[PDB]
């Protein structure tokens, strides 16, 4: 019994890595992921000036998840270019980079650099499309067109495959808007679903007050509550991007909704909040959880499930 | 000390209500939700011709929530109408007649007879803006526009005060615009925040399954997922629309639960999931849970703290 995985040309231990975001910002952090038992990981989104984020309080979690109004609080784009140019260690696993530039021009700016790297190093790239633009508008994930335009320019600049990490969508007219846009980009060759779920509210009831100090309390929601939500996205991308892998994102905290991911369509399998909670020995956990539902149900490897979600009559 | 509330020219014994659709679409139902300790009650969304709805299975229930493809199974409207206007006793608490028509003409068509019931006996309308996949078109509350005909009909076809059941939105943008929408029509009175959280997914491990059949499983979610989305958008709304009122819905179980909407901002309180699952006998709970959180925090009256969630600096 197995989980390993070949896809993008690169060799995976297992399906799982960190979610953006988590456990993954400074050098510190990086060389954690890489002691891990994780098959990936992918470093922290990033702009090309350094960035120290919003307020604190600024992620807070709870029994049934997180969440966070971190601001983009990162190192700057030079910093994980050199650690994927200068320090990480490929023989251990493969890396992921993702960019999340404030505009089409930053993120333009950033990949024409990155390129040569990931032609030389073999790192990926994850292009965060659940991002702000102009203000007042959409995210640029939630504006089809702007969407785009992003993605163009970056297919442009880049000239090689790429991801991208979408928010979860909850029509079926944008889950069919948003496959379509993808389906232009030949060179989109994985898309993560998903992002946190924008924009939830959580009170704390004795002290009457919002959790998190920007943005009046709003933040983007992850763990418990986005699990299904996840495995829809999942689930409605793969079966509308059958040239692309998915990579599912959203609610994992054992191998069972692992497991559920993958039946969904997930080929690598990110964890943000339990990861945040828990640390690091997750992923032993979620190694040791998956190939035991394997082993009752008889599968052998990955491949033998992923995708294969069964629907009623 | 005891919950009672005016709103909308009507008296409320306690701000509790059922969810539309749930114990709310037969006579029977309707007499139980008149029976129980509810402050009001609203009938399950009604077409103009009854309809049976989508192949079962087509709810199911979880420790966090629940998932739904009913496909608007009614009675039809003739039957709601004979209901609001010769079977239901105002006596014991007010009444909410929910329309969702499938085109703004059948909407149109609805309201006109409903308004000299509305004159005569004080029946309440609540407009639902979503309505069932029609490819190529979002929902009617995620296209702007459409919103904004539907609004400009139905009031000039009903004219009279009447509120407007709206999904969930997960971008700050998206809360400006809709708010601003709802904003052009005076008789919108008040705003219910929210139906359920679009096209989630449930998979049950064991069998490998969803488990709904409608949709390929896909189906709108309600329940303990979705408190901190209902939160956010009961205090979005409140907060942009001043000169109305909001009623929560979504993820209320508790009376603690239940004070979270209220100091969002929420007038009434309306219960889906944990009333399907939990029956009416809830309602007592819900009130006596909440008149102990306002007697512990010495809180006299919902209007002590109705909005007065506090923000971080
Ligand atoms: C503290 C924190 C920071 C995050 N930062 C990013 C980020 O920089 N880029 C990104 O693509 N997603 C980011 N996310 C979203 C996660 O990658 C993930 O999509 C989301 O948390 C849902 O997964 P979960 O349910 O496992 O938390 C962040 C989430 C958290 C909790
Ligand atoms: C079985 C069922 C049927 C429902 N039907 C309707 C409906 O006819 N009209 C409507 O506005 N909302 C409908 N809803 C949405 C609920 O009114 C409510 O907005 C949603 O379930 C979230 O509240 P909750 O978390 O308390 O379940 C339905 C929900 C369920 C579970
Ligand atoms: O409050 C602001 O000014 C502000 C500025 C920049 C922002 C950039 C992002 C994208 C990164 C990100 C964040 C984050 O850094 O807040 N959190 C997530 O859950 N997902 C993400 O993708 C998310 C939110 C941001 C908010
Ligand atoms: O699947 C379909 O073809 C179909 C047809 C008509 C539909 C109408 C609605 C609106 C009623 C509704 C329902 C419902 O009746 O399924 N469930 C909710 O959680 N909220 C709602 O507002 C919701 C879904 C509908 C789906």
């Amino acid at each position: 019994m197995c989980l390993k995985l070949n896809l993008l040309d690169h060799v995976f231990a297992n399906p799982f890595m960190n979610a953006a975001g988590v456990l993954c910002s400074t050098e510190e952090d990086l060389r954690c992921m890489t002691a891990s038992s994780s098959g990936a990981l992918v470093s922290k989104s990033c702009t090309s000036a350094p960035r120290d984020g919003n307020p604190e309080p600024r992620y807070m979690a709870f029994p049934l998840g997180s969440i966070n109004s971190m601001g983009l609080p990162n190192l700057g784009f030079d910093f994980y270019l050199k650690y994927a140019s200068d320090l990480h260690d490929y023989s251990k696993k493969p890396l992921f980079l993702s960019i999340s530039g404030l505009s089409v021009e930053e993120n333009v700016a950033m990949v024409r650099r990155l390129a040569p790297v990931a032609q030389e190093k073999g790192v990926l790239l994850e292009l965060n499309l659940s991002c702000p633009n102009v203000p007042g508008k959409p995210q640029v994930a939630y504006d089809f067109e702007a969407m785009r335009t992003y993605l163009q320019q970056v297919s442009l600049a880049y000239g090689l495959p790429f991801g991208v990490k979408m928010p979860p969508y909850f029509d079926i007219a944008h889950f069919d808007t948003a496959a379509a846009v993808l389906n232009e980009f030949p060179l989109v060759k994985f898309v993560t679903c998903v992002n946190s779920v924008g924009n939830g509210l959580v009170i704390d009831a004795e002290s009457e007050s919002v959790v998190i100090k920007p943005k009046q309390g709003f933040g983007g929601l992850g763990g418990k509550y986005i699990l299904p939500t996840a495995l829809a996205n999942v689930n409605a991308f793969y079966r509308r991007c059958p040239d692309k892998l998915v990579f599912g994102c959203g609610g994992v905290y054992s191998g069972e909704d692992a497991f559920l991911h993958i039946l969904a369509g997930a080929s690598m399998v990110q964890v943000g909040t339990a990861l945040q909670e828990e640390g690091p020995g997750i992923f032993t956990r979620l190694e040791d959880e998956l190939l035991e539902i394997m082993a009752r149900k008889g599968y052998r490897t990955l491949e033998e499930f992923r995708g294969r979600v069964k629907t009623i009559e």
